């Protein structure tokens, strides 16, 4: 293990972390919206799942046309959610419990509603007119209309530029219109942004940032036209440009330094940057520990198979070898390194792991759940569970268009219609693919109980932000997990019990080696930690599937799986459906 800086213990390493929606988490005043003393009622019920640590997503002053990921006010809480104090009073209650708080840091761009934009749109000659990308337009179509700047294409669809008529000129808005991108090479602009939206927390006491699109940051000069990839899309990805651009390690670096001389007590603080995508290089730069960047990152490759590289909204086929690859892709440029990974499979931007990765019917969906939950305990990262996954919930089924909130849906439907036709064969596959895809199925209320209309979320006369999701009904919320031994919550404690007991091997475990890679069924492994050998095989299958233990001989015991305790034979090498198991040798 000398031979492996990333084994090195830190407390953000080896916590497991529970991400909150806020909105969705728990209503406590029955306007339909969840809220901080809803969170602060809660908190009991995270440490007893295992949690070591919190994330909550954004609760900060938002007109919510991104769900808070448009902020109006980085140092005002919504008043939805609470009052300042509410905040600081539910670190202090984490922190008392013996867990960690992290606030999402989301600094790419800001609300059009924020002060220094309502301040930079007023003119062109004000002190913050270059606090944002402002451009006249290209020209004017035959129209009449003016024309963008660019063809970049926003990531929710549609054109990445808005035009304000007051000043006659675009706005950059990577995300939706009301989002308008910071400018980074504004140098005011940065010490604004690090006094506002990260000293503040610091000075409150939070023990990290989870860090919204942070490889954004960085727009090459210029905003060049992206080139031509989708020949059947008026905008192009913006990515050349705006991905991992060429300040965006200098940027990192100087609010990593910000960070360390602005904490006032030597506290220890983490930050995992949403990076999207890198190379296994670009990862080290921006996670070794000698590079005084971030503590780690996520890295979306897990979570786009099946998905169109040039749309999300296209559904395309994958086998097992290709999630495996890439959920690998998190961990194993750390391995003989000082840098760290996470290990994830859901947030508030992703459907539901038990639908893309099991299967989410009634005959399979708790021991699918259970399966995800074993592989999740074995791999080496800091662990993230998102709320619900540890319930086993599924994504919707049979939802309309209309139904769906989120502006992602709404601005990608439009752009589509007015590009496509609402009645095309475009229009048909993004249909399609928000049934499996959509980030909705991430947002519909925790499922508390059984209580009819509301699962416990909020009281049965309020009116929810969102649409509850049916599988409450099924059996699919707290109440009735906690009392049936066999749920998956049950098993989740066990996991996250597992994992801890193991750590060295589980959390910190290197050599990731694959077993039978190309296996459509079996996803097998070993790890390492000195004399110590992790043999993972798990059954992703309706099938019985056979395994081979490497240098299989009598120190391998079984330590975890999800089939009954007693009635596994621990010496068979085929495995029932959806069975995993972990063999442990020392
Ligand atoms: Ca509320």
């Amino acid at each position: 293990s000398s031979a492996h800086p990333e084994t090195e213990p830190k407390w953000w390493k080896e916590a497991t972390f529970y991400q909150i929606y806020p909105a969705s988490f728990k209503d406590s005043n029955d306007d339909g919206w969840g809220d901080m003393k809803g969170i602060a009622s809660k908190l009991e019920y995270i440490k007893e799942l295992g949690a070591d640590a919190i994330w909550i997503s954004p609760f900060y002053d938002s007109p919510q046309d991104d769900m808070g990921y448009d902020i109006a006010n980085y140092e005002k809480v919504w008043p939805t959610y609470g009052t300042n104090e509410d905040c600081f009073a539910l670190i202090e209650k984490t922190h008392k419990l013996g867990m960690k708080f992290i606030t999402d840091l989301v600094i790419n761009h800001c609300s059009s509603e924020h002060e220094w934009f309502k301040e930079s749109r007023s003119s062109k000659t004000n002190p913050k007119r270059d606090w944002f990308f402002w451009r006249p337009p290209k020209g004017y179509d035959a129209e009449g209309k003016p024309i963008p700047p660019n063809n970049w294409k926003s990531y929710f669809g549609g054109s990445a530029w808005t035009f304000d008529e007051k000043t006659q000129e675009f706005y950059l808005r990577l995300f939706c219109s009301t989002q308008p991108d910071l400018n980074w090479e504004n140098e005011d602009c940065r010490k604004a942004i690090y006094e506002s939206a990260v000293g503040y927390w610091l000075d409150h006491g939070v023990d990290g940032f989870r860090i919204d699109v942070g490889s954004l940051y960085s727009k090459v000069v210029g905003l060049p036209d992206a080139p031509v990839v989708d020949k059947n899309s008026t905008w192009q990805s913006s990515d050349p440009y705006t991905l991992n651009g060429p300040r965006i390690h200098e940027f990192h670096q100087e609010m990593n330094q910000f960070i360390r001389n602005r904490v006032k007590d030597g506290r220890e603080i983490m930050t995992v940057g949403e990076m999207q995508h890198a190379s296994d290089e670009t990862k080290r730069l921006y996670t070794s520990a000698s590079r005084h960047e971030l503590s780690e990152l996520f890295n979306f490759s897990h979570t786009d198979v099946g998905t169109s590289p040039l749309f999300r909204y296209n559904l395309v086929p994958f086998e097992l070898k290709d999630w495996k690859i890439a959920l690998a892709e998190l961990f194993r440029y750390i391995n003989g390194t000082d840098c760290w990974s996470t290990i994830y499979l859901e947030n508030h931007d992703q459907p539901r792991s038990i639908t893309r990765f099991g299967d989410d019917s009634p005959k399979n969906r708790v021991i699918s759940g259970k399966l995800l939950s074993v592989l999740l305990s074995a791999l080496t990262g800091t662990l993230y569970v998102y709320q619900g996954q540890e319930l086993g919930q599924i994504n919707f089924k049979n939802w309309p268009v209309e139904k769906y909130e989120d502006v992602e849906i709404r601005n990608n439907y439009n752009a589509i219609k007015e590009e496509h036709g609402e009645n095309s064969e475009e229009m048909k596959k993004f249909l399609e693919a928000i049934a499996l895809i959509s980030r909705d199925h991430a947002r519909t209320p925790m499922q508390w109980s059984r209580e009819e209309p509301n699962a416990g979320f909020s009281g049965p006369s309020a009116k929810p932000w969102f649409y509850l999701n049916d599988s409450f009904r099924e059996g699919i919320n707290v109440e009735d997990e906690i009392k049936d031994p066999n749920s998956v919550l049950n098993f989740w404690k066990e996991a996250l019990k597992f994992r801890k007991a193991h750590k060295d091997i589980t959390v910190y475990g290197y050599d990731f080696e694959f077993i039978d890679l190309d296996n459509k069924k079996l996803f097998s492994f070993t790890k390492k930690y000195n004399n110590k050998t992790l043999f993972a095989a798990l059954n992703f299958s309706s099938d019985a599937t056979d395994f081979k233990i490497p240098n299989d001989d009598s120190s391998f015991k079984l330590e975890f799986g999800n089939y009954p305790k007693k009635e596994v034979d621990a010496s068979s090498r085929t495995l029932k459906p959806w069975e995993g198991r972990i063999y442990i040798s020392e």
